[PDB]
């Protein structure tokens, strides 16, 4: 009942309308629980919690899609090259996240299939705006892209990219810590997630390592003493765990490809 109160004030008229329901109600109820059953402190904890989780690395208000959609119909329209790949840039760069791996984009794609096999299915988890890169990662024609994250405008603007792009996709609104990761799939990139994982529930980075079913995953960390802290802990848990484990750094990106 108090859970539905929260979701209404969520449906956010600012960052947070579109976040999938199922997020939305796992931070509303451990919101409750810590603010004693007080409705609008539970509703600025869920909100706070969701500018950590989200909200921190995206607009004030929702991106303009439509205008970063227009430039990138204007460049495939015209069949210029160039262009699609300045509109996708320029849209990534919406995303705090992207923004931060573009100026080693190539770099970064071209080192990180050299140590993966030819894949027939992509996983992208926790997205982003991560897979308008793609025509950077020199994918075979038939492999499916398949991406999710946390927010339904952000995952829908993914798939009309992709449908532009002419990369056979499947989308979806999917939280890593409640949705199922048992779809196969040859690689799974988990891009800058762990962090924000263990701050929702500590433990869960490994668990997701652990049951999504792909034999080869990447994990990354970002760097900007964060390379320190990040390289220690995982490495550590790798080690306990015996996994087989290659490491890489490329802008400032701490990679991690597991076999
Ligand atoms: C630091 S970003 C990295 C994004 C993208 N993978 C990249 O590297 O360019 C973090 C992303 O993790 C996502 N996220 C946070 N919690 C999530 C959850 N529980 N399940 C799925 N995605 C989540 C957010 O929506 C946010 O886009």
């Amino acid at each position: 009942d108090r859970i539905d109160e929260i979701e209404r004030a969520i449906t956010k008229s600012r960052r947070y309308q579109t976040v999938a329901p199922a997020t939305v109600r796992r931070l509303a109820r451990a919101a409750l629980v810590a603010a004693r059953g007080d409705v609008p402190d539970a509703v600025k904890r869920t909100k706070r919690g969701l500018h950590e989780i989200y909200g921190a690395f995206l607009p004030p208000s929702p991106p303009n899609y439509a205008a970063l959609l227009r430039h990138l119909d204007s460049a495939v329209d015209a069949g210029d090259d160039e262009a699609v790949r300045a509109a996708l840039l320029r849209a990534m760069s919406v995303h705090i996240s992207t923004r931060e791996r573009l100026p080693h984009l190539d770099e970064f794609y071209r080192e990180l299939f050299r140590h993966l096999p030819r894949p027939n299915t992509l996983r992208d988890l926790a997205c982003g705006l991560n897979p308008l890169a793609a025509p950077w990662m020199g994918l075979p024609a038939e492999t499916v892209y398949i991406a999710s994250d946390i927010d339904a405008r952000l995952v829908g603007f993914v798939d009309e990219a992709l449908t532009r792009l002419n990369v056979p996709h499947r989308t979806n609104v999917a939280d890593l810590l409640e949705d199922r990761l048992d779809e196969p799939a040859d690689v799974t990139l988990l891009l800058k997630t762990l962090p924000c994982l263990e701050t929702q529930q500590r433990g869960s980075g490994w668990e997701v390592i652990d049951i999504v079913n792909s034999p080869n995953i990447v994990v990354t960390f970002p760097t900007k003493g964060m390379f320190q802290n990040y390289s220690q802990s995982f490495e550590s848990q790798a080690r306990e765990r015996s996994c087989r484990i290659q490491r890489l750094e490329i802008g400032n990106e701490l990679i991690y490809v597991i076999q």
